[PDB]
């Protein structure tokens, strides 16, 4: 397993504009298009992202391209973030994937505020980190996904994904 398969599981894949768990316009593998309630606006951002008149539908290859860009951007965001990088650099490969998933989902800003969890993680206090991570709106809103990611972080294995 790896980061890509990991997020492809958690995000699914949809070729038509759809609304996410928060009701925002999204497409592909979790590619948020806009927080605006306007489909038009969303269709406009879609066309801008793709480079063509999509009419709100993309192909699989197009969805995967956006996905590669987003995973890439997530990693770079982590490395460019002074609160995140040191955490990231201290982790093994599996746990790094867990932190990338959270950033992909919540944004760098969002993740950098799990201050307390980040410190336990950096200290390698897995179980404690795990309990602290569950005390969050993130977990109450998307509990099944949150649990898979938290288990990953805690154990450093891919068991939650098998
Ligand atoms: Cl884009
Ligand atoms: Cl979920
Ligand atoms: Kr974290």
């Amino acid at each position: 397993m790896n980061i890509f398969e990991m997020l492809r599981i958690d995000e699914g894949l949809r070729l038509k504009i759809y609304k996410d768990t928060e009701g925002y316009y999204t497409i592909g593998i979790g590619h948020l298009l806009t927080k605006s309630p306007s489909l038009n606006a969303a269709k406009s951002e879609l066309d801008k992202a793709i480079g063509r008149n999509t009419n709100g539908v993309i192909t699989k290859d197009e969805a995967e391209k956006l996905f590669n860009q987003d995973v890439d951007a997530a990693v770079r965001g982590i490395l460019r973030n002074a609160k995140l990088k040191p955490v990231y650099d201290s982790l093994d490969a599996v746990r790094r994937a867990a932190l990338i998933n959270m950033v992909f989902q919540m944004g760098e800003t969002g993740v950098a505020g799990f201050t307390n969890s980040l410190r336990m993680a950096q200290q390698k206090r897995w179980d404690e980190a795990a309990v602290n991570l569950a005390k969050s709106r993130w977990y109450n809103q998307t509990p099944n996904r949150a649990k898979r990611v938290i288990t990953t972080f805690r154990t450093g294995t891919w068991d939650a994904y098998k």
